[PDB]
């Protein structure tokens, strides 16, 4: 039919997938802390381990859609499995194993969905793939905005008319029917828009490999659930992957090439840093929003409205959509990014010195997330081939996986013990982390500009 139509369908199903996913992420930590009894340390480590899994998962999932099942087939399978996972989240049973298994299913589903939906856009546009991917990114952002604003409100509302459960599980249901809606979209536009795409979807499904894939999917679901349960297991796995990438980069260097390689290394550790800084919003910043922020949002000086802590995360995509058209009107952009993130974290750090009544800020979250999200926008060029100045393109992925977990253990530095609820005492330990992160980010700014001549040497 058209290229715009195909890109439309893939951006649509993408939009709804991300709607579901972020609809869950916005509430997951608060679920583990408030509804479940987890302490914020375990919440951080677990959610970040899961995040690492989710972000390293599409590696395998991408190869499956290209080389075994149909890219469209794999995408769909991922969507269905995702729906199943959220469905598992929706049943009101406070059984840690149950939720962990649900998370495993979500991980697998994502690994199968994300990289193949991304391949489609690339095949629908065969340099205008950037024109596509930007719009794509925007669709992702509006979806994620809608969900991150909707689901916490569902959580609160249902928790009022009914007792504790569902409330949370209701929200997870919202995610689920989000996925179902997306799948309905695809179904109503399948051969219509998509039509042509995939490396091996031109034939019927090979039931042997489909079987072995579903089996191994169950197996990976189990592996996931177990990794999530035991903190030490997660620690060992992640640490192992760390030794792996350490070794890979160790061997890569073993005269003229080093100008590209060392630069790539400094770059990849910078990426690690940046992803820690990102991971902070999912955890410690979210927790901070929950325990040390006046949920009463005032437009100086009236009242509308009243935040629900999770909804503060919705500030991230909103600001992205707002400041994107402004920026529309060179590894130094990395440095700019790090600096902007820095002053964001200083705003969170300076949240104590001003606007404080115990738990008070509100606007600190807004300007903070503004700066931080701008900083996110500034580093769109994380591309694996971008550091490819010389394996490293691969190891980069795994390192970028571990980065998340590390972000978790960083957010653990502002772990508030459960028996401490006097916010007047909790506020500093957050602003101590946040003021400390601000300084760290500035060092990263120095790193970026210092390694900039090494980018000039190769050229
Ligand atoms: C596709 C992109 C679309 C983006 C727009 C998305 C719209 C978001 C819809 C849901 C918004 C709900 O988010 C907001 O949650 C807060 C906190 O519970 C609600 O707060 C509401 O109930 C609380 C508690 O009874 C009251 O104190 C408050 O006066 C009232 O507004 C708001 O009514 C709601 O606006
Ligand atoms: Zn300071």
């Amino acid at each position: 039919v058209s290229k715009t139509h195909s890109f439309m369908t893939v951006s649509l199903i993408e939009l709804w997938e991300r709607f579901g996913y972020y609809g869950m992420q916005a509430l997951i930590v608060y679920f583990m802390v408030q509804r479940l009894g987890f302490d914020d340390s375990r919440a951080n480590l677990v959610w970040s381990a899961c995040a690492a899994l989710i972000y390293v998962s599409p590696a395998i999932g991408g190869w499956v859609g290209d080389k075994i099942l149909g890219t469209k087939r794999t995408m769909l399978l991922g969507a269905g499995i995702l729906s199943v996972g959220y469905a598992l989240m929706t049943v009101p049973t406070e059984n840690t194993w149950f939720m962990f298994s649900a998370l495993g299913v979500i991980v697998v589903g994502n690994g199968l969905f994300k990289p193949n939906a991304g391949n489609l856009v690339r095949k629908i546009y065969e340099s205008k793939i950037d024109s596509a991917f930007t719009i794509y990114y925007m669709a992702v952002n509006v979806g994620s905005t809608f969900s991150m604003l909707l689901t916490p409100w569902i959580k609160d509302y249902v928790n009022a008319q009914y007792g504790n459960e569902f409330g949370w599980h209701a929200a997870f249901a919202v995610c689920c029917v989000g996925i179902l809606v997306g799948l309905g979209n695809y179904a109503l536009m399948h051969k219509s828009l998509a039509n042509y795409g995939s490396e091996p979807d031109t034939r019927p499904v090979n039931k042997k490999s489909l079987a072995i894939v579903l089996a191994l999917a169950a197996l990976s679901v189990v592996a996931s659930a177990i990794i999530l349960e035991y903190e030490d297991v997660a620690r060992v796995f992640v640490y192992a992957a760390g030794v792996a990438v350490l070794g890979i980069f160790f061997h890569l260097i073993r005269p003229s090439e080093r100008a590209g390689l060392i630069a790539a290394l400094i770059l990849t550790v910078q990426t690690v840093f940046f992803f820690i800084f990102y991971q902070q919003m999912s955890t410690s910043l979210a927790l901070f929003a929950l325990r040390n922020v006046d949920w009463d949002f005032q437009v100086f000086g009236t009242h509308l409205w009243t935040w629900s802590p999770a909804q503060f995360q919705a500030l991230n995509p909103i600001w992205i959509m707002v400041l994107s058209p402004v920026l529309a009107w060179i590894a130094a952009k990395f440095a700019l990014g790090f600096a902007v993130v820095a002053i964001g974290f200083f705003i969170y750090g300076f949240a104590g010195q001003f606007a404080v009544n115990g738990k008070t800020s509100s606007w600190v979250m807004i300007w903070g997330y503004a700066s931080y999200s701008l900083g996110e926008l500034l580093v769109s060029g994380l591309g694996l081939a971008m550091i490819a100045r010389y394996f490293m393109m691969g190891a980069y992925f795994v390192a970028s996986g571990i980065s998340q977990y590390l972000g978790g253990v960083v957010a653990n530095f502002a772990s508030v013990p459960q028996d401490l609820v006097d916010p007047l005492q909790t506020l500093p330990v957050y602003t101590n982390l946040f003021n400390k992160l601000g300084v760290a980010a500035v060092v990263c700014t120095i790193i970026a500009l210092a390694v900039l001549p090494l980018m000039r040497r190769l050229t």
